[PDB]
């Protein structure tokens, strides 16, 4: 209820939203039903088109047109954007030669240059080169501004999700709007796409970039638009604001365009109609362009041209139907489509089992088209499980497929040849990026990265200090000429001690075994191995620090460093460096079942063998592995009871593959490589380092934490013609966060021999080395000859494993 009574006269676009009822003229009124009674005669204005033409040439002003072709329409700040160019002899803007912004060329009493976002829905990122004929204005600004060969979305790849994330910088998890469509069980509340209730504020947290604007005194200009408020209404209005009086112009602007998802849901990503679509985009580009060359503002505005995701092939007949798996459809709910959401239909039916519809859904077709997870054995590069509104049990659709409970679903509720929504590493879902402007560099390619970045930078566009996000601050800095963030290093918390040889052999009582009983040239040599003498070979970017309060040790090896934990009794990390020239060597059989007492490390803060005898189901592995020791005598060291940690029999199989064959295999390819593995504990999912009283399970008897996965970062010179450990320029890292898991479900062909399926669990797993800073509160890097920026870069890259 509204009084739709009073009058939108002098009120068109108003900047606040007015307290109903009293009614509303905002560009957002419509979506209410809120708007005065005269908004559309007012304020959506028609009459006559969009262009002038030589004959509307210096007309008498006629308030009923579209828009302007009269002498005072610039001052007004309303001409059509095609204005001077029809009656003044001037060039479209995507007809000039681009010219280097070196600063910003704004009118007197601008205090920033202004920042405009356009966004386009369903905008995949192989439509910058696919379509680059058809559009000449958004080219001009790729090729003249700042662009990347494509954006990398958030899981899951739809519309609300992502756009929010480019509001925030957070994780879906984290922001809330986990889904185009979601259950918030504390709320008992349900979000669609139709419907009131995505309105209420109760689902969207975080701090979207309007609030932070407003908070610190920087106005924003309202960022939504009615969806029948036609393009070229936007782009004037917008143009209209420009001209606002200092103390009211707002400093950022958003246009949102439903093109091209909504075409290309209906014709496919690549559909013959969806040029058009593109073509159009394009026009509104132009007009936009033109509108601020007008206004002398071409100069002076940063321009960001963003998509939310891509769009992929998906058809009626690609549909998997748990009916044809679960015997109980009708017990379940499930959110459908390019990603799967199961709960129990009704929670007073205590019969429902998430085990038994796991199981019925785990590799039971020979070409299943998903995968079933509890959320928290997904990937953890999708941060997609500490969300009340995310359902304990998902399902991963492969690309080109839909999800269904029931064949009904699908045909009484084909329609349409394209969507997205899956996994965010996929390629057909990369959308675009494209800066321009004084703030962004010229002519100038960067890395793909994700987002969750952007937010970060748009603050920095407009001089605010960012809400803590999920962006990684600076790395983004070589996207711009200036308004660079300069971060510290995280000081460490936490120093190490370095034990020297404290305890007896005898003092051990731990149930270990090991057939190990054998100069001076070579006595002081392994002293001094244990002094740290090869630690520069084997960590060759600093220590990580320990960003926590903690206890542990420094341990030094002739083929590895640790930082032991005294609290976790094992490893935080272990380093070590693989030349292109080494070699793997088994495992003799007088060291099998061998585990050495470490006689820097107390009894008291040391693993137990015993232990993993009792413990029926848990075994250990090494961190450091002894296939990759440098001699025999070297080999030992890998035995000690401080490089053991707990592993399952089945992820052994996984472990010892990487081991005994990736890393040689990386070390031939990349000519060396220095790897950091470590264990990761996070028990309730939320993607950070658990504390110790957060551990859910301990090697039977004993307080051997057992961790939930398990890393490593891999890290060699971009420049492969030189070895890792002699390395004068950029890195080059692939990282990944294994689940340490007792069976091996989730690779429907582990029954087969590793070769054929390792590799692949562990691409699926592939991680940013930021990914395991928060798992671990470890800082990686710490001391190298880069620049701290293209560090931050580094860390926030993710080997993705799909090809061009
Ligand atoms: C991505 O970046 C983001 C942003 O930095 C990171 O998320 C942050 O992580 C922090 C660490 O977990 C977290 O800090 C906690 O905040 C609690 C108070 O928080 C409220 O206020 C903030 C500030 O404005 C607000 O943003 C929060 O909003 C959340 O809540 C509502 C949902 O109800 C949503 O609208 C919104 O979307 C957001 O939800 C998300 O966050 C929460 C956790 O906050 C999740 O549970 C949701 O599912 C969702 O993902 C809040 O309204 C504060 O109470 C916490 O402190 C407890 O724990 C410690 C123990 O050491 C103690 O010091 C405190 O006293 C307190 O303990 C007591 O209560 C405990 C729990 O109730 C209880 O167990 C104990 O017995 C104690 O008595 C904590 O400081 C921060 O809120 C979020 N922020 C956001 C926006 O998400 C994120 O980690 C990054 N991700 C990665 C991978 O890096
Ligand atoms: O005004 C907006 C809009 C803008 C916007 O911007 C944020 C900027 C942040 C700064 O940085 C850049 C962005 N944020 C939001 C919300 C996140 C706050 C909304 N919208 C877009 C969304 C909905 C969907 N839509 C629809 O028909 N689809 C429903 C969902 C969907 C899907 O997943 N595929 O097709 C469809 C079709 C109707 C409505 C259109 C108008
Ligand atoms: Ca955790
Ligand atoms: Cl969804
Ligand atoms: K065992
Ligand atoms: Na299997
Ligand atoms: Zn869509």
């Amino acid at each position: 209820w509204t009084a739709t009574s009073g009058s939108c006269k002098g009120r068109c676009f108003e900047l606040q939203e007015v307290g109903p009822p009293d009614c509303r003229c905002d560009n957002l009124c419509k979506s209410y039903s809120s708007c005065c009674h005269d908004f559309d005669e007012l304020c959506l204005k028609t009459a006559r088109g969009w262009e002038c033409t030589k004959d509307r040439c210096g007309e008498v002003r006629n308030e009923e047109n579209a828009c302007h072709c009269s002498e005072d329409c610039l001052s007004r700040g309303d001409c059509c954007t095609n204005y001077q160019v029809v009656c003044k002899g001037e060039s479209h803007w995507v007809d000039d030669d681009c010219e280097e912004i070196k600063v910003p060329e704004c009118p007197a009493g601008f205090v920033r240059p202004p920042l405009i976002i356009f966004s386009v829905d369903g905008f995949r990122a192989s439509y910058m080169k696919k379509g680059s004929k058809v559009m000449p204005n958004i080219e001009k600004l790729r090729s003249c501004g700042t662009h990347a060969p494509y954006m990398r979305p958030v899981y899951p790849t739809k519309t609300f999700p992502n756009l929010y994330t480019l509001a925030t910088g957070l994780y879906p998890e984290s922001h809330g709007i986990v889904g185009n469509s979601m259950y918030d069980p504390v709320f008992d509340a349900s979000f669609h796409l139709r419907g009131r209730e995505k309105f209420n504020h109760r689902w969207w947290g975080g701090q979207p970039l309007w609030i932070t604007a407003t908070k610190q005194g920087v106005r924003a200009g309202t960022f939504f638009w009615s969806v029948s408020i036609p393009h070229e209404r936007r782009i004037l209005t917008i143009l209209q604001w420009l001209s606002l009086p200092d103390n009211e112009r707002p400093s950022v602007y958003a246009f949102y365009s439903e093109q091209p998802d909504f075409s290309g849901h209906k014709y496919g990503p690549f559909g013959p109609e969806m040029t058009n679509p593109l073509r159009e985009i394009d026009k509104t580009v132009g007009q936009l362009m033109d509108g601020l060359k007008q206004l002398r503002l071409h100069r002076c505005v940063n321009v960001i041209f963003v998509g939310d995701h891509g769009m992929e092939d998906v058809t009626c007949d690609r549909t998997e139907f748990l009916s044809n798996y679960l015997t109980n459809v009708d017990d379940i709910t499930l959110v459908p489509g390019t990603l799967g959401r199961i709960r129990a239909k009704s929670i007073n039916n205590s019969k429902y089992d998430p085990k038994t519809i796991i199981a019925a859904l785990t590799c039971k077709k020979p070409d299943q088209h998903f995968k079933p997870y509890m959320k928290q054995h997904l990937p953890k590069r999708l941060h997609y499980a500490n969300n009340r509104r995310i359902e304990d049990i998902h399902l991963l659709v492969d690309r080109r497929w839909h999800v269904a409970r029931k064949p009904l679903d699908v045909y009484k509720k084909c329609f349409f040849q394209g969507d997205h929504g899956f996994d965010n590493k996929v390629n057909s879902m990369q959308t675009v990026f494209v800066g321009y402007g004084p703030t962004f560099k010229y002519r100038t390619k960067v890395p793909p990265f994700e987002n969750i970045e952007l937010y970060n930078v748009m603050c920095d566009l407009l001089g605010l200090k960012p809400a803590p996000n999920n962006g990684t601050h600076g790395s983004l800095n070589h996207l711009l000429r200036t308004n660079t963030f300069r971060p510290t290093m995280p000081d460490e918390v936490s120093r190490p001690n370095y034990p020297g040889i404290m305890y007896l052999q005898s003092e051990f009582d731990l149930g270990c075994t090991c057939d190990d009983k054998v100069n001076k040239l070579e006595e002081l040599n392994k002293r001094l191995h244990t002094k740290g003498s090869t630690k520069e070979r084997h960590l060759l970017y600093g220590r990580p620090a320990v960003l926590y309060r903690t206890s542990y040790d420094i341990l030094y090896h002739t083929d590895f460093e640790s930082g032991y934990s005294e609290i976790f009794l094992m490893p935080l990390w272990t380093s070590y460096t693989i030349s292109k020239q080494a070699e793997v060597s088994s495992i003799p059989e007088h060291l099998t079942n061998c585990v050495r007492p470490d006689v820097r490390v107390s009894p008291g803060f040391s693993q137990n063998c015993l232990a993993y005898k009792n413990d029926k189901q848990m075994s250990y592995g090494f961190l450091f592995p002894p296939y990759l020791s440098s001699s025999p005598e070297a080999k030992y060291d890998a035995f000690l009871v401080t490089n053991m940690v707990p592993m399952y029999p089945a992820f052994k199989r996984v472990w010892a593959y990487f081991q005994r064959v990736l890393v040689k295999k990386y070390a031939s390819e990349r000519n060396g490589v220095n790897v950091i593995s470590g264990p990761i504990f996070d028990y309730n999912y939320d993607g950070l380092r658990d504390t110790e009283d957060e551990i859910k399970q301990y090697v039977e008897g004993s307080s051997i934490p057992v961790p939930t996965h398990y890393y490593s970062i891999i890290t060699s010179c971009l420049d492969f013609t030189q070895p890792a450990d002699k390395c004068d320029g950029p890195l080059s890292v692939s990282s990944f966060i294994l689940p340490h898991r007792p069976d091996n479900d989730e690779s429907c062909n582990s029954s087969e021999d590793e070769s054929k399926w390792v590799e692949e669990l562990m691409k699926m797993h592939t991680a940013r080395v930021r990914d395991i800073e928060h798992l671990t509160g470890l800082d990686f890097y710490r001391k190298t000859s880069r620049s701290y920026s293209e560090i931050l870069t580094l860390k926030t890259y993710l080997h993705t494993y799909e090809s061009e």
